[PDB]
């Protein structure tokens, strides 16, 4: 096991804490509102497990399947604490 660093890795892929303004997850998607889409590493998100990544407005949606809700929660926890 060890210590998971998935939350910080995802936050880094999305451009860092200063780039994230909102976090939401559905059943198949992780929706992250960002201040700057150009700071998001779409390829990095796929390497992290995203089946696909779509830029829609000031948001980036990443398909992490059934894990989406869990990653969302871990991201918020890492951002807050």
């Amino acid at each position: 096991t060890g210590t998971s660093e998935m939350a910080p890795a995802l936050v880094a892929a999305f451009g860092g804490k200063e780039n994230i303004t909102n976090l939401d997850a559905c059943i198949t998607r992780l929706r992250v509102s960002v201040a700057d889409v150009s700071k998001v590493d779409q390829a990095g998100l796929k390497k992290l497990g995203a089946a696909g990544v779509v830029v829609a407005g000031s948001g980036v949606q990443a398909i992490f399947g059934t894990k989406s809700d869990n990653l969302k929660t871990e991201m918020d926890e890492y951002i807050r604490n």
